[PDB]
């Protein structure tokens, strides 16, 4: 009122000094600092460095002497200097650097492509590294709103670097337009002034990554709720009111400080009460929300302006009970900072609980209706207990996929192939194999994404699968008509048949199976599905009918068949760490359309949605997304009876967030198990991440990569010859070397430390003898510079040697096994590999089909490689090995080593698969054959679990583990044995154990029953108590328990 007027510099927008003529380019330097006059700031010291050579070669005679300053401006006007630059051809690009003497002003070897600016007349500006098409663009950028490095973090606090040490600091706002300069070049919209302040600790706690930011203070009476209705720009100016900078404002902090407290007390979605249906959606910044209501054929039949609750920021409307079954969306009117527009669009409900086909509309549903439950649903019990640490330890997971399970199975009814309902085909090969796996002690099926994914089109008409005519492929995929496979549109054979014919002439120089499959991938039904569209509705394409609630009942039918007929618990993979899209445009941007910039994690400076996850990084560190997650998990827990959840990329989540979620779900069902996967994150600066280290002692499990890398060999980044040289314990590291490896005995001995430690459950405090005979705690064994042991209890550790991502176990072994290793040796290598997991104290996890030697033709990342490369054949003809070179984009640089190694031995057939299945069932039956394998508690494991054959002079590749049921340990947990010995001999030599001489040790009953089909076939226990172990074998032995408890196998104090 008294205030200085903030404004542009009173000078017109500059035109162009010179346009370039033929064989010329022109470069303007827009001296912005000078144009707010005073000094004529001489331009003779200004100069260009121009050099050609690689990348850009269009200049005509570049002065390559770096010091030579002589290339000074051709002329100047009041807006600065400019340069006329001769060229060779005028189509191309040039390399330029801009300098004040040998000093320098644009921290970047900048470049001028003539393909963008075809008049070759561009402008730049001291500091910016951008290349503008005119001085006016540059000038406007210089004085226009840019980036979004202002953070309105609570009601009275704005963190912003742009305002540091500036007299005028203000928050401008326009409810309905962009904030911009006047007809008079002034900023006339309303504003609040910001007084410099010091940030506080409540906000330093909340935003540690922003704590070095200049803090600014808002009058205690600012009408916050009105500022968040529109656009909010932060602006800084000098004493004359001329603008220094202006940026957009990230508002997520102040939205939580303002509304989260009230909004967490509310329930969301379309909710059947007894008064009818209540709709509520959280839209704290929206200007309008209307509830549109749709007919069965998707016509508008009502549109209701909703009631905004001023405290929560949530919008609600109460309607009739006849809205049950109606399709609906929210018609939003809302400012989006990305587009700087008050957008208008219809968004489906992020709390949707049912959907129309391909998720176009959300649908009012009562999940409690018996109409959407299969008969007996409410009685469904957990076939396996999860209460105690010992209960959880017995967990043995089968990581599976809806289409992997049934797509190829001719014994599944055609219409159920690739569907939730394939699991009811009680006499299919797939289902009876799973029933057998369960019988032998697989306990858990883990489901790859069955929530609503984005990346399969649920309109069946727009989708062709390889089991269908190839002409169907051409109809729905127009790229096919314009490719080397066009001839097959009339062939009258299926895509499956065409792919089989392409095997014959397929090689590293004719990778044609992959070439056709790549196009199939775009329009088939196949995807892992790590692409969330709606978090709390079943995927529609796995239903026999994706329109409406059909999927809800079919899914639960599937859940029933796994728990009741199959006798297994059920785990869901869940992806709360990202969304499929953000912004106001994209079909699958849901959350970021309704409350823009609140649900995604943004770069502190630009405000861009980060993509470290792959995609649109979500922001689970914000309260209303934490609630969304917990409410979502609750529905899956209560309404779908899911027994546990695997968090994808769990370290992009705050530890406190996961724990808070777990407590909410423990409150509904105390035995639900939580675990997740995580290795990169790099979000440590924003909060304490949900990582392997930090989660110690919480009871949240994590995939361990330690044993995995030690038994598989190498790591996930390997390519080329490293895939072969990096043998593991499972593939003969240092005992049966191949022709390329260099692994020393020490390197091999270290892998074995990682593997014992993992078999004892990868505890930090478990004490063992290392490769050099030194005493070490699990934390003290090294895993690529990190402590190897990180857990408090073994139930915090999930062990595995194969998984959906990266190469399958069989393919790793094929990469790494010595040529002399024959097929049966490779089969036992698979079995010994898996024994380190199945006989270990950690939770046991494994890829569907390891019991069938599953291959993906060396495909490392098969998320989109279709029915073809992920084939699992429950008719036991082969293991899908050698069905073509894998996709070139991701595996092309491995074609050389593949062709070199691929044909060392024969492709596994029915005999080998059947042999492997028995090996597998033997191991899992052993895992549950005695409680000593699954002690549960970490203090119990240290007290009872020990190793032999340790130290520098160990027999390489021979793991000997003891479990004690004797007196030094406490109660006899097994009323049949006093102790157990697990001997895994991953070596070509036979080995003899003397540690148990004259002690009445004996082979386990399970292995003795399997005869010469046992992994222990050929093991002899002498009367003097020595044990002979055949090459490549796994033996489990027992101390028989007498009339009272014996002395067992006490752990030594090291
Ligand atoms: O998200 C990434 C990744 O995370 C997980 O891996 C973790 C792992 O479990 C930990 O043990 C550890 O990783 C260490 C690793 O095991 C060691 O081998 C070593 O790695 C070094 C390599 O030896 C060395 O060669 C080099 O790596 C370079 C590669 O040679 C080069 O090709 C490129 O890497 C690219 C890959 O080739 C390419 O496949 C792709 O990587 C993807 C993964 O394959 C995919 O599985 C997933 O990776 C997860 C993995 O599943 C987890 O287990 O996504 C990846 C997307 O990037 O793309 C790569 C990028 O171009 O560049 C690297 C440059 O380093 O150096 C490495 C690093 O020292 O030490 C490892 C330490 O990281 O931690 C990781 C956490 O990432
Ligand atoms: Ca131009
Ligand atoms: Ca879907
Ligand atoms: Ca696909
Ligand atoms: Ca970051
Ligand atoms: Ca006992």
């Amino acid at each position: 009122p008294q205030d200085v007027v903030v404004r542009l510099p009173d000078v017109a927008v500059p035109g162009e000094a010179v346009q370039a003529s033929a064989r010329q380019a022109v470069i303007h330097l827009v001296d912005i600092a000078g144009i707010t006059s005073s000094t004529p700031a001489d331009y003779a010291t200004k100069n260009l460095y121009l050099w050609n050579n690689e990348t850009c070669d269009a200049l005509s005679a570049p002065v390559a002497d770096w010091n030579d300053v002589s290339t000074t401006p051709t002329g100047s006007d009041k807006y600065g200097p400019y340069w006329v630059i001769p060229l060779t051809k005028e189509s191309g690009c040039i390399n330029v650097i801009v300098r004040d003497g040998t000093n320098k002003l644009i921290d970047s070897d900048l470049r001028v492509s003539f393909s963008d600016f075809t008049d070759r007349t561009v402008s730049v500006i001291a500091g910016n590294s951008a290349v503008y098409d005119s001085r006016a663009d540059a000038f406007r950028a210089a004085f226009g709103v840019a980036l979004a490095d202002a953070h309105w973090v609570d009601k009275t606090t704005l963190l912003w670097p742009g305002g540091e040490n500036k007299p005028i600091v203000r928050l401008y706002y326009s409810h309905s337009s962009k904030v911009a300069a006047d007809s008079n070049g002034e900023f006339s919209d309303k504003y609040v002034k910001l007084t410099p302040t010091t940030v506080n600790q409540q906000v330093s706690m909340r935003f540690p990554h922003l704590a070095s930011y200049p803090a600014f203070k808002l009058p205690d009476d600012v009408n916050v709720d009105e500022l968040l209705q529109g656009e909010t720009v932060a602006i800084a100016a000098e004493s004359d009111g001329i603008l220094s900078s202006a940026t957009q404002v990230q508002t997520a902090g102040v939205l939580d400080d303002t509304y989260a407290a009230a909004a967490e007390a509310l329930s969301y979605g379309a909710q059947l009460t007894d008064s009818g249906v209540t709709f509520r959606v959280w839209a704290p910044t929206a200007q309008q929300v209307e509830l549109v209501i749709y007919s069965a054929d998707k016509k508008v039949i009502a549109s209701h302006p909703m009631t905004r609750d001023s405290a929560s920021g949530a919008w609600s409307w109460q309607g009739g009970s006849d809205l049950k079954g109606a399709f609906y969306r929210y018609a939003m009117t809302v400012y989006h900072p990305q587009s700087r527009k008050v957008e208008q669009y219809e968004v489906t409900d992020p709390y949707a609980h049912s959907l129309s086909t391909n998720s176009e509309y959300s649908q009012v549903v009562d999940l409690n209706d018996s109409a959407l439950k299969p008969e007996g649903w409410d009685g469904l019990t957990m076939p396996h207990a999860q209460k105690t640490k010992a209960d959880l330890a017995k967990m043995t997971i089968h990581e599976s996929h809806i289409r992997d399970l049934s797509a190829w199975d001719q014994t599944v009814p055609a219409e159920l192939r690739g569907k939730y309902l394939a699991l009811t085909a009680q006499e299919s090969n797939m289902v009876q194999h799973l029933k057998q796996l369960s019988a032998s002690g697989v306990t858990h099926i883990e489901l790859l994404p069955v929530f609503d994914l984005a990346t399969v089109n649920e309109f069946s008409d727009k989708v062709a699968d390889i089991q269908q005519p190839f002409s169907r492929l051409c109809e729905v995929n127009s790229a096919v008509k314009s490719s080397e496979f066009a001839g097959y549109c009339d062939s009258g054979s299926t895509v499956e048949e065409v792919l089989t014919q392409l095997k014959q002439n397929d090689s590293k120089d004719n990778p044609q199976v992959q070439a056709l499959n790549t196009l199939v991938a775009q329009t088939d039904s196949y995807n892992w599905g790590y692409d969330p569209f709606h978090y709390t509705v079943p995927e529609g394409s796995y239903a026999t009918d994706p329109e409406g609630t059909a999927r809800i009942k079919e899914f639960r039918t599937m859940i029933q068949a796994i728990k009741q007929d199959l006798g297994m618990n059920v785990i869901m993979d869940v992806v709360y760490n990202h969304t499929n899209a953000a912004g106001p445009t994209d079909r699958t941007s849901v959350l970021d359309k309704i409350v823009p910039w609140y649900y995604q994690r943004l770069n502190e400076t630009t405000g861009s949605v980060e993509s470290a996850t792959c995609c649109s990084d979500s922001a689970p560190e914000h309260r209303m997304f934490a609630k969304l997650i917990a409410d979502s998990l609750a529905v899956w827990t209560t309404d779908y009876k899911i027994d546990g959840f695997r968090f994808d990329l769990m370290l992009y989540h705050p530890k406190a967030q996961i724990l808070s979620a777990w407590e909410r779900i423990k409150a509904l069902n105390p035995d639900i198990y939580f675990f997740g996967e995580g290795w990169d994150s790099n979000q440590s600066d924003r909060f304490e991440i949900a990582s392997q280290i930090n989660l110690k002692g919480t009871g949240i499990g994590t995939f361990s990569d330690r044993l995995r890398d030690a038994v598989r060999g190498g790591g996930p980044f390997d390519s080329g010859d490293a895939l072969r040289q990096n043998q593991g314990v499972g593939s003969g590291a240092g005992v049966l070397p191949n022709e390329l490896t260099t692994l020393s005995d020490d390197q091999a001995r270290h892998l074995a430390d990682l593997t014992r430690l993992g078999m004892a459950g990868n505890l930090a405090d478990f004490v063992l003898i290392d490769k050099d005979g030194a005493v070490k705690r699990g934390s003290e064994i090294d895993y690529n510079g990190a402590p190897g042991g990180y857990a408090a209890d073994p139930t915090e550790v999930v062990n595995y040697v194969s998984k959906h991502d990266n190469q399958t176990l069989w393919d790793m072994i094929s990469y790494k096994a010595a040529q002399e290793a024959d097929l049966d040796t490779r089969v036992r290598m698979q079995a010994v590999s898996l024994a380190t997991v199945m006989l270990g104290q950690g939770i046991a996890f494994d890829q569907q089909g390891s019991e069938l030697l599953r291959s993906k033709s060396f495909t490392r990342d098969s998320y989109d490689s279709g029915d073809w490369f992920n084939r699992v054949d429950y008719s036991l003809q082969d293991n899908n090995y050698n069905v073509g070179m894998p996709r070139s984009s991701d595996d092309g640089s491995n074609y050389d080593i593949i062709a070199r190694v691929k044909d060392a031995v024969a492709t596994p057939g029915e005999t080998e698969l059947k042999q492997m299945t028995a090996f597998y069932q033997e191991l899992t039956a052993l895992r549950k054959s005695s409680p000593l394998f699954t002690l549960g508690d970490g203090a119990t494991v240290m007290k009872r679990v020990d190793f032999r054959n340790t130290g520098a002079d160990q027999q390489t590749g021979l793991l000997v583990m003891t479990i004690d049921d004797g007196m030094q340990a406490g109660a006899s947990l097994d009323s049949r044995v006093d102790g157990i010995v697990v001997a895994i001999n991953a070596a070509p030599e036979s080995r003899t154990l003397q540690d148990f001489a004259g002690t009445s040790l004996q082979l386990s009953a399970i292995q003795q029953a399997a005869g010469d089909r046992s992994l222990a076939s050929g093991v002899q226990v002498a009367a003097d108590g020595s044990v002979t172990l055949p090459a490549w074998s796994v033996a489990v032995l027992e101390l028989p328990q007498g009339e009272s408890q014996g002395a067992g196998l006490p752990v030594s104090s090291k």
